[PDB]
């Protein structure tokens, strides 16, 4: 994928999910530029596992695969953002440990993605 393509996608994988939920402009906005600074509402975070079920990064209980996600990763970014995403992946891999519901799990490991991102990070 290029950096064209995959901007372009991020808008066609949002497509596909926000009509599933109530959901701020204003929010989707920040988490865009990886701005996940803010109290999330139930909604955005669910948002969240719906992108991440699109991407096969999870599954339905909201569990990181990280070797899935590694496999994933060509069909997903380009190749320009590889490595800071498997720096991520392996930074983040456990995160979804520390909660029990699905939504919440993918939320905050894309939380930390955006955290760990040493460069810039960019969500549907």
């Amino acid at each position: 994928m290029t950096m064209e393509q995959f901007l372009t996608s991020l808008d066609m994988i949002r497509s596909g999910c926000a009509p599933k939920f109530k959901l701020k402009t204003e929010d989707l906005d920040r988490l865009r530029v990886g701005d996940f600074n803010f109290p999330p509402s139930q909604d955005l975070m669910c948002y969240t596992k719906c992108v991440s079920l699109m991407a096969g990064t999870v599954n339905k209980k909201g569990e990181f695969n990280a070797p899935k996600a590694l496999a994933q990763l060509p069909h997903l970014v380009p190749p320009e953002m590889m490595e800071m995403s498997r720096k991520s992946v392996e930074a983040c891999r456990d995160t979804h440990k520390q909660f029990k519901e699905s939504c919440e799990r993918v939320y905050q490991t894309a939380k930390c993605f955006s955290e760990n991102a040493d460069g810039q990070f960019m969500w549907p």
